């Protein structure tokens, strides 16, 4: 038979930028992430170097940490 | 004024397959997802045909639903 499966992926990503405060750093990252919300397809660069594409049904995000660099 | 941000992305993806049972379907999906865990990058396709690439630090997954197709 055929089956459809919906899978929840919880990812953590790292994004660096330049800004005069962590608040502005967060606004910059937020704009980027907000523009991803309706993406239809996500791809992973796997450990062996192959790329796999998947249908993306939903996305949510939240910033976890913002840290000044030396 | 450089900043690092760690961002949590919560994605829902779809996988379809063929199997004799939902149990086997979930085993198949689990093998696919296990092979994503050590990915180095995740990428999103935008509606305007641009791709945004992000460095992955962590991943976890869980199957949400498994449904027989007609």
């Amino acid at each position: 038979a055929g089956y459809l499966n919906n899978i929840a992926l919880n990812l953590e990503i790292v994004l660096k930028n330049k800004a005069d405060s962590p608040e502005v750093s967060e606004t910059l990252v937020t704009r980027i992430c907000e523009n991803l919300l309706l993406s239809k397809e996500v791809s992973f660069l796997k450990a062996d170097g192959s790329v796999e594409n998947f249908k993306l049904s939903d996305m949510e995000y939240e910033i976890t940490n913002t840290e000044e660099l030396p």
